């Protein structure tokens, strides 16, 4: 346990300051491929401990690895409830976190399949909270999903007064607000959000290509509402996008409509 902590306090993702805290010319550090190697060595050692747990599913979902993220969330929830029932431990705040977590994992996991049950998890966590912002986005992103959007600008205008440092955020919520007839707002805020990225991570390419897409709809709902010329702006974004990702169906698609 001292390890996995130790490892996560030295971690990147961390909010500590490791050299503070301590306190060719290549500093005699602590590999961040070595932190998740201590973790995932050191927990099937610390297994049936709880922190060791909450940590590591933290440490999976800041890197975006839900898939994995998953059953140690579960595992770590029945930790809980198992080691309330001998000992009577209990830390709410904890097992709160580990349920967000899991309602996190619904959300991204496989697309729509357990949204239904991340919403009721929200809500049950957000009871206490109500100001959340990890939850409001998480219903945000459901209810665009279920073309519900009056809700999900409300609560995507909230989350994203927040921090206006996510670009995920600001990008569901001009979606969220072109498709409520706020159209022009959108498309300014789409474009912000594609330079704002600035990546050629293999996971930033295709949302670079995704918020093309985006604009280049929103392009044509401009359409939507005699001009004759944005439609071609359209076009020149899609091909933008499959241009960029090459891979990416969506644009070839709106292309083709």
């Amino acid at each position: 346990l001292a390890m996995i902590l130790y490892s996560w306090l030295s971690s990147k993702l961390s909010k500590y300051d490791i050299k503070s805290l301590e306190s060719d010319d290549i500093e005699i550090g602590l590999l961040e491929e070595e932190v998740v190697t201590v973790l995932t060595e050191n927990i099937v050692k610390c297994k049936n401990n709880i922190l060791a747990h909450r940590i590591l599913c933290q440490y999976y979902l800041l890197t975006k690895e839900y898939e994995a993220a998953l059953p140690y969330i579960k595992n770590g929830i029945s930790l809980i409830a198992y080691n309330i029932k001998d000992l009577g431990v209990h830390l709410p705040l904890t097992k709160r976190e580990f349920s967000l977590d899991l309602a996190t994992v619904y959300t991204y996991v496989d697309a729509p399949k357990d949204h239904n049950a991340a919403l009721k998890l929200y809500d049950n966590i957000l009871s206490g909270d109500f100001s959340n912002i990890q939850a409001k986005m998480g219903k945000g992103i459901i209810f665009i999903e279920r073309k519900n959007w009056k809700d999900a600008m409300t609560l995507l205008t909230q989350v994203h007064e927040q921090s206006p440092n996510n670009l995920e955020v600001l990008s569901e919520l001009s979606w969220s607000k072109a498709h409520m007839g706020y159209m022009d707002e959108a498309l300014a805020g789409l474009d912000t959000v594609i330079k704002g990225i600035k990546g050629m991570d293999l996971r930033s390419i295709d949302f670079r290509a995704l918020n093309l897409w985006r604009q280049a709809k929103v392009y044509i709902m401009k359409h939507a509402s005699a001009k004759q010329e944005n439609v071609k702006c359209a076009f020149k974004l899609l091909i933008q996008s499959i241009k960029i990702l090459d891979t990416f169906a969506p644009g070839f698609s709106t292309l083709g409509d």
